[PDB]
């Protein structure tokens, strides 16, 4: 048939436009572009990943994206894709990971009487759809030219290639009920569009005591490298000068430079809402954040005069060095294993080159109180809406991805490592994910740490922690389980092991299979106490 | 003095258990915690009873299986961001079986969104044309003059989110999108500053009486004319009816004594066939449905009416019949129903190997009146009509509006617990009647978090799930090998007793007292099935 | 203070600090506090406020604002039907790229649902064509919380003047600021003033913004034969400005190389640039149609049009080598005379009036520093034939979706904009002129434009030239022009040059009869004489 | 083909009980088949520039006595012009018909209608046209019956 042709052609037109992996899930209609997505595989121009969960399939083609931050395909085929599709959809939307969602609707059918929902009219960068293929035998050198553009906008969409702004896309290629044409020469895209460079500098003045606090998608500056700088697990480091995020209550910043869009820790809200503190906000995107509305100007990068008062990095120093011994001298002094003495063994046990993917709850905060260096890092999280779901099949694509990059540069060394720390509850939101065919593309060298204290830690920290709700807060925040996570693992043929905090630095040494399972026993009970400690310590 | 948002979240939920939730399920989280703390307690004092879930996907299934075992409206309550969006399978299949769902999302407020606040999306109006309706209730000011108006205009949105639900104006019952903003503090204060919620109504009626709606639209029928009744999801009971030959779904409610087997239908000629519900299960009935030769007369139970006939003359709710069906023509429909019963019956015992449609026959057989069967969307409610199961006197559920794989062991779970606690109600000493659900081993193993209940939740007390296990373009390769995942590991991880049994032993075993929750797992063939299948077709 | 007035004062200070010099008012109940704040900017000389009774035409009337001299326009009516109103011209303000402000007051979002009068469903109507759909939130009685207010409607603020703007986007377009407004809405009694809660010093937006730069350079060799073609929306290129150019009559001319649309039919080009979003010619649409010649396309927001298939690439500048072969620059220099000869010879000859002779003599009477606003169907076109020489003159159309919609009033607001901006460089000359071209069915249907109340701004030299060729009715265009008191009279192509010299004697109508029976033969003189 | 599928409509229309039907000049068949109907005296056509003013026209022939009325929208400003008159037709509870013609927007309609249905395209081929028969009439009596509040009791 000449759609056939038509699925040829937008395959090709993907590869070309960087296209390394798409996943698939089976369903009631062929997928799109199916049986050239088939063809593609075997021929490894493209890599297929099946599953049968829909919604982990979009968190598996996220960590596809951001392993290596390239576009990912997935192809929706069924009634409940759109439905179990709308979290990672979500998500790549805040988190800008470009995804491209491929759907065929078919234009000979009633409509009134794929299911929608509300989320593609606010989520997506774009909806494009291809119309339908003729047989037009004549024109097929226009065809080319109509489905490579259509198909080089999409991928432009979602890359932000013009806008500096990724995010999901909706590609719809209209099928009816049933040689390729080629592309440019040395497999150039059909329509070229350099990556843009979008600048607006900003006049801030250093001598005036400066922080510096770096969120999720925060940009590389070499000019506030000397800055003290509270930077979040996933943010690129720009310097040599952390600040504990601890620390910095004990502070007074006048003015505070926020790269990228930050999250996590009460102290920094508080400060960047402080109307008294003037706020930089420094994006590689059109988007910008505001805390109570306290933001003060918008900007790329910064032009800088002054350098920062010898006094003032002396001051940011010192109360740095009383954060980093109190959150050392507390797990020290406390004797259960709880998630924060986790994060720091894997803290610890990290190498350069590594990747580390880190679940939303205390795990991506503990990791920071451990004061991980991250440079020489490559730390993932999906801070885009902090969902405790799909971490497990993000984390496999992100090593999935992360893997055939160097798989590429030929290095006759072994494949770098993927560490994920995730908490239980995470695990048992995504345990599907685990389920690989022995036909789909398994990781290498994939390590999933999951630090289990039986329920939601980080609800201990908050005022709905406060002992005043003891009796209540078990089952409505606690929420324990009680899986057993070496049979859950068992059951879907993963390689698992209960270690002990002090066997996991030595067990992440030791290469294992190319997927496994460390499950470490923590205690939340007293996670209160000994976060209380660390601020009385300080 | 109460906080705004505790006020609030105690308002609203005294109002939703005056309109009828007996049930809720909530996700953790801490932008609900004011719905949470509200629930707690409304559990606490045994006005409606709590189960909590980690994975809102499948609790959204719970919810739908606490509504369908015994017809009550209930809540799913969830944090705010990709929490809301986990209840998307959830809320399309609640649209197309109609089934009350109210989908309750804390909210940060709405000037919050743009603003790149953590955890903040764009919430209200995220399922789109999917729910009845898309409610917003204002964020709650500290305004403690205007507690009286605001109690008033708070009570009011929640009894339209129930009507809206229950279709209790529009016959139309349907999932609800109840979105709540909230801002600190999140908490209930210290209870020396405490007060009493704004009160309701006396007699705990709700703030805004709906009675229940008839809503009737006749239709002239002649029964001479050779008609057969094929009756779907959502049929309605139509004793004039009871006497015509019915091709009936298994979650069909059975109006009469004349059955009509379905593969028997391609093999007579109706003059014109009466529709009941929403049929789409069997293929012959869509292709007869196809058929512009034989006026097909729809009738439902509410406004929305089938789509898969194209030759439909007229919808209405109820029949005016006149004349009567030919004797001759029932004793034909008779005839052939008994025939199509004997061909499965014989080309099963002829089949060496025990298929799945051996195991759906088994616990058909299984089935005593006043059981509850919960039935995977898939293969398992087409084998158990191909097995001919007599319906009458036994709930038979089943995820039919869109058949999806998703939340099928939540569901049963959810069926099982809403219809024993019907049956604590009535007060009877009599032991709490068995849920049976009969799955397939990939959607088993798709919805198995769905048997994750937390220690401190309420488990259902005779719910016995058989697992049919037969171990199953591009993307069909993931089926040609076995996923091979053990469902006694599965069992065991969620803490869940199970045992590998045949088919021979699944009637017995179903007869023991239920211990509690159980899976029985019987292996199965998927290799001789089209052979078995085929045989059944030649035998006709 | 009630809150609702304390908030309607801060939006509309942290507006006019963000450049709006003009707001369209439409009455209602529910925009009263905003119409009181507005009010009282207009007494005090900080904006100009402008009242319209018909909020679709407001709208265009917001549009021709914006486009007049560059600014962001807000545009505030009341719940109800009025938001509905403002569809048509928020849409072309989407496609044209105006930074179009739709303020609308709307009952609390409470309400909505419970059968409340002028209650609809408001957040969201817009839909994909807005920028941004932001909502304030509710003003609320709590004075410890004022100066947090605050800076959460001063920022709200700036983000939606941001998104209007394309300040961070460089995609300019219409904005939904929504305000949920409950009573009291009419200022309680103020004795001896009320302070509103400042903004920042020195009348400096709440959050700064500076100039953005996309930069997308694209290497071009000039040596292969090139056009350019240019369409609305289109950037100045100086590297660009030796090559043949067909530039439709809104599009910014960077060169002095023109190329007739009529003439691009006889030569074959090499390769194509394209700029902004040309649809205006058939000649242009089969050019960009044919999959054989490379097109690059050069665009100012991130938007590039799709009219080719065969696009090579698309950036915002071009880095060329080379340039233009002499033999090349000869033949097109030669089509163009070609084409502009067929057209002023076979007007010259034909014994009847159309509107292609309506358009050639305004274009003839056109001065530099003049303003020309034009119907976006014929007159465009018209003008595109007739060879207008748009350098030195600002040419103006709703180029965005090209509809009969509000042509009047956009007209009307693009004098009074353009004429703000000469009164603000201080100097003494007298108002530039606005000229507009229309057709008598595009008069007609938006001659409630022509409504100005006694006090509202008026322009004082715009002059709207109808071409009446009986349908592009038997409407009489002076007995309109009377029920609006607007000057009008009735003249020949001959009299246009001279009567359009007279100094502006404020708003005048005039309308020269046109035939369009001829029409079919006079542009078949002009193919043929190519 | 397109052409068949517009005789049938406007059969089905008719029979419906639509007397009446409101068109704009524009460029978007359709129109042929009602110019077809008035000519016979089986519908009556009403014609104006205007689009908003069009589905007000539109309003008062249903509101007048009763009867759903359609308006054939033909261009790109025809959607928000129409508009208005769907708000009100929407919170007034009248039934009218918006008839468009897309080629295989704002977000009023998913919030104003009681229903959005597309015929969908029309495939040459005479070998099932009496099924193709059925689909459009059906479809045309499901808009009609959304529209009257037939089984709503919500015009
Ligand atoms: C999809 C989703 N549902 C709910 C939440 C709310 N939430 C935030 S943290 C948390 C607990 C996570 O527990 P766990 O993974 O065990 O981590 P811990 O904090 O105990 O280390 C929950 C439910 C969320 N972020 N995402
Ligand atoms: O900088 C980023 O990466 C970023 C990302 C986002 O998704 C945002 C969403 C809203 C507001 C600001 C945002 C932002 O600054
Ligand atoms: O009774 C009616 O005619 C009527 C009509 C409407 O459009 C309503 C809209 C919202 C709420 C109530 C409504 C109502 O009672
Ligand atoms: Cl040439
Ligand atoms: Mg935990």
């Amino acid at each position: 048939n000449p759609s056939t042709t038509q699925a040829r052609v937008v395959v090709d037109e993907l590869i070309r436009g960087g296209v390394r992996d798409v996943v698939l899930c089976p369903g009631s209609r062929n997928a799109p572009l199916a049986f050239a997505l088939q063809d593609a595989d075997r021929s490894g121009r493209i890599r297929l990943h099946v599953r049968i969960d829909e919604r982990t399939a979009g968190y598996l083609a996220i960590g596809l994206a951001i392993g290596a931050g390239a576009p990912v395909c997935v192809a929706m085929t069924s009634g409940t894709a759109v439905a179990n599709l709308g979290p990672a959809v979500v998500e790549a939307n805040y988190a800008r990971v470009p995804l491209i969602v491929l759907s065929a609707n078919r234009p000979y059918e009633l409509l009134g009487t794929m299911e929608q929902l509300g989320y593609f009219g606010t989520q997506v960068r774009a909806s494009i759809s291809l119309g339908l293929a003729e047989d037009a035998p004549e024109r097929t050198s226009a065809l080319n030219a109509t489905w490579r553009s259509a198909t080089c906008r999409v991928l432009a969409a979602a890359t932000g290639a013009r806008t500096a702004n990724a995010g999901p896309v909706h590609f719809d290629i209209p099928l009816r009920e049933p040689v390729t044409p080629p592309g440019r020469p040395a497999g150039k895209p059909w329509t070229y569009t350099p990556p843009v460079t979008f600048d607006q500098p900003l006049d801030i003045d250093l001598s005036v005591d400066t922080v510096v606090i770096s969120g999720h998608g925060a940009g590389v500056h070499p000019n506030l490298a000397a800055l003290p700088t509270v930077a979040e697990p996933t943010a690129p480091r720009s310097g040599d000068n952390p600040l504990h995020p601890l620390a910095l209550p004990l502070l007074r910043p006048q003015q505070v430079i926020m790269l990228g869009r930050p999250t996590l820790h009460r102290p920094v809200s508080v400060l960047l809402a402080d109307a008294e503190v003037p706020v930089f906000a420094l994006t590689t995107g059109p988007r910008w954040p505001a805390v109570s509305g306290n933001s003060q100007a918008t900007g790329t990068r910064a032009v800088t005069t002054g350098a920062p008062r010898p006094a003032w990095l002396d001051r940011c120093a010192a109360m740095n060095r009383h954060a980093i011994a109190a959150v050392r001298e507390q797990l020290a002094a406390h004797p259960l294993t709880t998630g924060l003495h986790v994060a720091a063994a894997v803290s610890h046990a990290l190498r350069p080159g590594d990747q580390l993917v880190l679940g939303a709850s205390n795990p991506v905060r503990d990791v920071a109180l451990a004061g991980l260096d991250t440079r020489g890092i490559r730390v993932r999280s999906n801070r885009g809406v902090a969902g405790i779901d799909g971490t497990v099949s993000t984390a496999i694509g992100a090593a999935l991805a992360y893997e055939g990059a160097h798989e590429r540069t030929g290095s006759p060394d072994s494949p770098p490592r993927t560490i994920a720390l995730i908490g239980d509850l995470t695990f048992v939101h995504d345990s599907s994910g685990l389920l690989i065919g022995p036909t789909e593309p398994i990781p290498r060298s994939l390590t999933i740490v999951v630090s289990n204290d039986n329920g939601g830690g980080i609800f201990e920290l908050l005022e709905q922690g406060d002992p005043r709700f003891s009796d209540v807060s078990s089952r409505i925040f606690g929420t324990p389980h009680d899986v057993d996570v070496g049979a859950l693992c068992r059951a879907y043929h993963v390689e698992s092991r209960q270690i002990e905090v002090d066997e996991l630095g030595p067990t992440l040494d030791q290469p294992g299979a190319g997927m496994r399972v460390l499950e470490v026993k923590a205690d939340r009970s007293s996670l209160r106490q000994l976060h209380a400690a660390i601020k009385a310590a300080l």
